[PDB]
């Protein structure tokens, strides 16, 4: 059990601490999980604005069924401005303007899913509470300064244990989603004997028209499920969010 202040007990799903717990232990990298913490207090004791707040910094475990798990989602780290990121990766909270790469993700939706009609907001918690891990390699950033705890905090660390442990260990068998260069090179991490791992062009604009828009992941990620009998994603969002 982590001798962490604060951090481990972030965890609240008694699935995931439990499954989390070899890697949140004191011995996991002789205390890299307590440098994780002590580098986030370090960061608010110089007057640091560190998202998302605490209570969603493990939201991609803490909504997602551990026994339903079926899909992950790589991001790289969380959006950066007041009240937006909530700890899913791509997600925003209710009454965010879409940022731009989930704009393509719902185009895209569009065209790939018969019927989807995209929501005006770009909260994604349906999507987790479906047993999809939407989890962004570095969970925490500095207020408006993209990529600043990526080098910095040890979280990729963290989160890179988590996708092996999960390859490795996880009752299931899973779909991974990697969008993009930095997602993709997670591949050597997983089992792609066991797993299905479909890679695709980044939905941002600078990559977005050369491979996402027609590239189907999302019925292409429903038939792995399919083939694999598992349910698949139900990818109708709520059009009202709560
Ligand atoms: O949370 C996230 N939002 C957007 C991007 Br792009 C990402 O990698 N992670
Ligand atoms: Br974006």
């Amino acid at each position: 059990v982590s001798s962490s202040r604060w951090l481990a007990g972030l965890i609240t799903n008694p699935e995931w601490r439990d499954f989390l717990a070899p890697i949140t232990a004191d011995s996991w990298r002789k205390g890299a999980f307590i440098r994780i913490e002590r580098f986030l207090d370090e960061e608010k004791e110089k007057g640091r604005v560190i998202l998302p707040p605490a209570a969603d910094i493990f939201n991609a475990f803490n909504s997602c069924p551990f026994r339903g798990l079926k899909v992950v989602l790589l991001g790289q780290d969380p959006y950066h401005d007041l009240h937006q990121a909530h700890g899913l990766c791509f997600s925003v909270l209710p009454e965010v303007p879409l940022p731009p790469s989930l704009r393509n993700i719902y185009k895209e939706l569009t065209t790939d899913i018969a019927g989807f009609q995209a929501p005006k907001h770009g909260y994604l918690q349906s999507w987790s509470e479906q047993g999809m891990l939407m989890l962004n390699a570095t969970l925490t950033v500095e207020a408006h300064k993209a990529n600043s705890h990526s080098k910095t905090s040890g979280w990729a660390a963290f989160t890179d244990a988590v996708i092996q442990h999960l390859s490795q260990h996880h009752p299931n068998r899973l779909v991974f989603l990697l969008w993009g260069g930095y997602a993709q090179q997670k591949k050597r991490l997983i089992d792609a004997n066991r797993h299905v791992v479909l890679e695709n062009v980044h939905p941002s604009p600078l990559s977005a028209n050369r491979g996402w828009f027609g590239c189907r992941c999302f019925s292409a990620c429903n038939e792995a499920l399919q083939r694999m009998s598992h349910l698949p994603m139900h990818w109708q969002l709520p059009l009202n969010a709560p």
